C-alpha cells in the first residue's frame, strides 16, 4: 500500500544526454542515433535574446561552431538544420545508447517525468503534468534549457517535452521534440502571458480513487449527482468539466473500488463546497490534480518496464 | 527557480536489479560484483513466515535451491551465506555495471531515493525520508522485498535501505545492505509497533529557506526567539528539539537569504501555534519534512553527478 508522487526509471534517458556549445552558450541536447535535439536560442548571446532573428543568426554559424560532448567523447558537427525551435545537429557517430525511442506530443492534463540536466548531466528526477494553460510547475535553473520529459511504454521511451525558458512568473514553458510551443510562447525575452490555469479534474477522481483503494473513506458521500450538476458546481471552482470520455476512462478504478464515477463526483462537489476542514487526504490538505487514471492504475498493480 | 520532491537519477541502480526465487518464493535482489543481496525470508513459504526458524531453514537449502535471472541471462549460485536478516547469494560471473557503490547506515531524517521493481524490473522512482521512528512511508506493492534505497555522491552509489515488509499499519520497514533492521523490526508474521512518529524539525526549516528562496515570504514574522523557547513549543506539537548542530547545518542557508537561524524559528513558532490559515507555501497546506538542507542546497544550486 501506499502513495507516492513517483517518476519513471531514468536509466534509458541518461545515456541520451549531451552538452552542446555555441560560441559562449552552453546548454544540454537529446543524442538520438546521429542527431543532437537542442533548443535553438543556444546560438544566441544575451544581447540577440531581446529580440532574435533566428534565420539571420544562423547564417553567421556553420558546422564547426557547434561543441557537442558526450562525457570525455566530443563528437563532429556535420550538418545543422532549424526545425521549428530546435536546431537539428547532424553528428558522424551514432549514439551506441540508443533506446527505443518515439517523439510524442501530449494533451493538457497528462503527465510525464523530467529529467533535468545541467551541462550534458542528470541532476534529478521528478513526475509533473502538463497544465492546462500549457505550462509546468517545473525546477530548473539557468542552464537546465535542453532538459527533456518523457515517459516509458514497456521499452520504448516516448519523449514529449523539451525545456526552453523560465516566465517571468517563475513558471517553465517548452517546446516538443519538433520543436512546436506548447501554449502560445515564443523563444524570445519578452514579457509573455499563460492563461487562466484550472484543476485537471479527471486527475482528482482518480486521486481520489487512489485514497479509497489505500484506505482512506472519509469524503465519501450519502448522496449522488448529476453529470450537469456537477460541471455547474465545478466551473465555479475554476475546475475542468467532466465529459463522458473522462467517465469512461475511471471505468476500471469505479470496478476494483464499487463506486460509481457519478457517486465519487458527488463526494468532489462537497469537498469543493464546504473544504476539508483540516483533515486531509493521502497525506495532503489540498486535492492533487498530477496523476492521471493510469497514473494510479500503474501504482497500485505495479506496471513495470524492461 | 521552482521547487519538487526530487529524486536521484536511477540510471546506475537500474543495471544491478535481478530477480531471485528460490522454490516457490520470487523477490528482488541487488547484484554487486559477484555476490546478489536479497532479504532471507525469500527461504520462506506462507506458512512459515509466522514464526520462521530461519537457521534451521536455510540448511534444507543448497546452492542449486536458488535461481537467480538478470533478464534473459541466468547467474550460477556457487555459494551462500545468510547475513543477519540478508542473504548473500555467490555468484559465478561478476555483474558488469557494477558501479562505484558504498554500504551506509543513514540517520533518521535523512532522505534517500527508492527504485521500486518486481520480478527483477524497475517500477518507478521517489524521494522519500526515513521516519524518527525508523519506518519508511512509501509506496510498495506485494513482491517488491528487495528494492533498494540509494542516493548519489558524485560518481558513487551509497546503498542504505532494502525494503523487506509492509507492517498491518500500511508503513514498511527494511534493513540496512548489511541486514540490520532499521528500527526495533523482525522479519516475521506478527503485529508489530512503531513508535510515535515525530516531525523533523531541521527538514522543515530547510523547507521554509527553500520558500523564501523561491519567493514565499508571508510566513516572515517581525519577532524572534530562542532556542529554548523554541523547543518548547516544539515538543508540545511533536516536532524533534533542535539543537546547536543544527543551527549550524542550516547556516549556508542562513547567509543565502539573510535571514537568522533563530529568526527563522520564531516564524516556525507562529505556524504551529495559528496554523497557516487556509495559505500555502511552496504549493503546500502542510509544513514539510522530507526536504534535508542539503537537498535544498542541492536543488537550489544544481549538483550534477556522473
Ligand atoms: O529562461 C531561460 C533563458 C531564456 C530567456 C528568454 C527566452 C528563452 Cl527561449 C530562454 N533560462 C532558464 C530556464 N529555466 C530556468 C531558469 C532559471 C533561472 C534563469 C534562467 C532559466
Ligand atoms: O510484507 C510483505 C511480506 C512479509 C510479511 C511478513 C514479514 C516479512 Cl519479513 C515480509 N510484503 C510486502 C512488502 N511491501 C508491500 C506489500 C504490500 C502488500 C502485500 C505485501 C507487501
Amino acid at each position: 500500500s501506499g502513495f507516492r508522487k513517483m517518476a519513471f526509471p531514468s536509466g534509458k534517458v541518461e545515456g541520451c544526454m549531451v552538452q552542446v556549445t555555441c560560441g559562449t552558450t552552453t546548454l544540454n541536447g537529446l543524442w538520438l542515433d546521429d542527431v543532437v535535439y537542442c533548443p535553438r536560442h543556444v546560438i544566441c548571446t544575451s544581447e540577440d535574446m531581446l529580440n532574435p532573428n533566428y534565420e539571420d543568426l544562423l547564417i553567421r554559424k556553420s558546422n564547426h561552431n557547434f561543441l557537442v560532448q558526450a562525457g570525455n567523447v566530443q563528437l563532429r558537427v556535420i550538418g545543422h538544420s532549424m526545425q521549428n525551435c530546435v536546431l537539428k545537429l547532424k553528428v558522424d557517430t551514432a549514439n551506441p545508447k540508443t533506446p527505443k525511442y518515439k517523439f510524442v506530443r501530449i494533451q493538457p492534463g497528462q503527465t510525464f517525468s523530467v529529467l533535468a540536466c545541467y551541462n550534458g548531466s542528470p541532476s534529478g528526477v521528478y513526475q509533473c503534468a502538463m497544465r492546462p494553460n500549457f505550462t509546468i510547475k517545473g525546477s530548473f535553473l539557468n542552464g537546465s534549457c535542453g532538459s527533456v520529459g518523457f515517459n516509458i511504454d514497456y521499452d520504448c521511451v516516448s519523449f514529449c517535452y523539451m525545456h526552453h525558458m523560465e516566465l517571468p512568473t517563475g513558471v517553465h514553458a517548452g517546446t516538443d521534440l519538433e520543436g512546436n510551443f506548447y501554449g502560445p510562447f515564443v523563444d524570445r525575452q519578452t514579457a509573455q502571458a499563460a492563461g487562466t490555469d484550472t484543476t485537471i479534474t479527471v486527475n482528482v477522481l482518480a486521486w481520489l480513487y487512489a485514497a479509497v483503494i489505500n484506505g482512506d473513506r472519509w469524503f465519501l458521500n450519502r448522496f449522488t449527482t448529476t453529470l450537469n450538476d456537477f460541471n455547474l458546481v465545478a466551473m465555479k471552482y475554476n475546475y475542468e468539466p467532466l465529459t463522458q470520455d473522462h467517465v469512461d476512462i475511471l471505468g476500471p478504478l469505479s470496478a476494483q473500488t464499487g463506486i460509481a464515477v457519478l457517486d465519487m463526483c458527488a463526494s468532489l462537489k462537497e469537498l469543493l463546497q464546504n473544504g476539508m476542514n483540516g483533515r486531509t487526504i493521502l497525506g495532503s490538505a489540498l486535492l492533487e490534480d498530477e496523476f492521471t487514471p493510469f497514473d494510479v492504475v500503474r501504482q497500485c498493480s505495479g506496471v513495470t518496464f524492461q
